């Protein structure tokens, strides 16, 4: 009977008054966390949390590489009206090389998350998230009805 920690598709609110109910405003960066299903990439996580510093709340996302979850590539900044040529000429490289990168870790990432739940994998999550200074006491979790229903999650109890 036991629910999967990880969520699964759910909006920008949500996440926000999820992390607020968890008082995430009032602790330091990275003490409250949820992992849910990426809303962009399917087979990889994005772990959500508050940055203080930024007054916002931040996303990263993990994918399964040989090694367990790592950090997936992270796009570079978006096109802002003001921005200059120089800017715009940057950003087209960056972006080029994002979705390559991007385009190679999900074909190895999708590969093994279709592949058999030997359940090892949990601890691989556990270990980036340590890494990353996540507090794991610090970890929000689903109920039932927003609990992912990816096969993969089945164990990570």
């Amino acid at each position: 009977s036991k629910i999967p920690i990880i969520f699964g598709l759910i909006n920008s609110y949500q996440i926000h008054n999820l992390l607020e109910q968890h008082n995430a405003k009032t602790k330091e960066s990275k003490a409250v966390f949820l992992i849910r299903d990426s809303s962009t990439y399917p087979g990889l996580l994005t772990i959500s949390y508050y940055c203080q510093e930024q007054d916002i709340v931040k996303h990263i996302r993990f994918g399964l590489t040989d090694k367990g979850w790592k950090t997936a590539p992270k796009p570079p900044h978006e096109p802002l009206k003001s921005d200059s040529p120089e800017i715009k000429e940057k950003y087209t490289l960056d972006k080029i090389k994002f979705e390559r990168k991007m385009k190679q870790f999900i074909n190895t990432a999708k590969k093994l998350f279709e592949q058999h739940i030997r359940a090892e994998s949990f601890k691989t999550l556990i270990m980036e998230l340590k890494i990353h200074e996540f507090n794991l006491e610090g970890l929000i979790k689903p109920t039932r009805s927003q609990a992912s229903q990816e096969k993969h999650f089945t164990d990570y109890v």
